[PDB]
């Protein structure tokens, strides 16, 4: 038939996957472990399709036009494990959502078109090690909005048009991995952000309006594997700001990439030359990190004005 999903009978259970000429099924089969419904076009689920999935561990509702979500749409899955709601219309969600999805690991609202997020809409969620918040609309975050997350993992926030990042932003996970902070419109970085997470691995920080990095921004940044500062708006750099990352201290997975920056090559930069010539097997785009001046230099790599001292 060609109105039925399609069902692969497993160890665990079933894997179901439903699009267009298929039908959504209105009941799914109680060994359902991961459903997949995509490509339809509907404003709303029916509430009751989770009903009796007592063993379903992935939602995948990617690009189907949703606007909306029932309040009560994942009581029948306290158990789920990874919600991804990818390319929909969403502009919000409703309060309770998550009230019994303690044990939700990862939730993906990658595209939506979320242009504040209320703390309260991620109420009732604590195991929470994957969140996705990219390609939204968001400007700004509020206070708080972490604290409860201490096993979160990955926080993607890239390609928002996010103005300021709170103080508080990276406050209550034990021990943050990844941080995907690209294509946003921050313009500083201040000396305490990065505060409560000194084993960060991975932190993007690429395609943004970034202009200053306080001093200590860095300090407790004990093993960072990648760090992408490229395309920014960064003349300088303090004194210092370099001293805990790389070698002597460690040894960087991926590395580092300050390319595309309007760097201005005198004296002021000469702590980075410094610390260039250590780092030099780990830069990423050394033919686009360019001198922006003096005119005596403009043009250069700064590398090539580095190795000149
Ligand atoms: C989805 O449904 C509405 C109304 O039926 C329609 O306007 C829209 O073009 C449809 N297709 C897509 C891709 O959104
Ligand atoms: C964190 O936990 C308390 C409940 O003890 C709650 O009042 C607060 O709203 C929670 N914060 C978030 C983002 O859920
Ligand atoms: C950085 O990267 C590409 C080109 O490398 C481009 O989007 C733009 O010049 C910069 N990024 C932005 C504006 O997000
Ligand atoms: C970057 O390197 C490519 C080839 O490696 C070369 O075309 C180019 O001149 C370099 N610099 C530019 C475009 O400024």
């Amino acid at each position: 038939s060609p109105k039925d999903c399609q069902v692969f009978r497993s160890d665990h259970g079933s894997s179901i996957s439903c699009q267009p000429p298929a039908e959504i099924p209105g009941y799914l089969p109680a060994d359902t472990v991961h459903l997949a419904v995509e490509f339809f076009n509907l404003t709303h689920l029916p509430a009751n399709l989770l009903q009796g999935a007592s063993k379903l561990q992935e939602l995948h509702l990617s690009s189907n036009g949703l606007e909306s979500l029932s309040p009560e749409f994942l009581r029948p899955v306290p158990q789920l494990r990874v919600l991804d709601l990818t390319r929909n219309a969403l502009t919000g969600l409703p309060p309770g959502l998550f009230q019994a999805s303690a044990t939700l690991d990862t939730l993906v609202l990658k595209e939506n078109q979320l242009e504040v997020l209320e703390v309260s809409w991620l109420h009732g969620l604590k195991a929470l090690g994957h969140l996705d918040l990219s390609g939204n609309r968001l400007r700004k975050l509020p206070p708080g909005l972490l604290a409860n997350f201490t096993l979160l993992r990955t926080l993607d926030l890239g390609e928002n048009q996010l103005e300021t990042l709170p103080p508080d932003l990276l406050r209550g996970p034990l021990q943050l991995e990844r941080l995907h902070l690209e294509g946003n419109k921050l313009q500083v970085l201040g000396k305490d952000l990065l505060l409560p997470q000194p084993d960060l691995r991975y932190l993007f920080l690429n395609g943004n309006k970034l202009a200053r990095v306080a001093a200590g921004a860095f300090q407790g940044l004990r093993q960072l594997d990648m760090l992408d500062l490229s395309n920014n708006s960064l003349a300088s750099v303090p004194e210092g700001l370099w001293a805990s990352l790389g070698q002597p201290n460690w040894d960087m997975r991926d590395g580092f990439d300050i390319s595309g920056n309007p760097w201005i090559c005198d004296q002021n930069l000469s702590d980075l030359y410094r610390w260039l010539q250590a780092q030099k097997d780990k830069m990423f785009s050394q033919n686009d990190t360019r001198c922006a001046g003096p005119e005596a230099v403009k043009g250069q790599t700064l590398l090539a004005v580095a190795k000149s001292q």
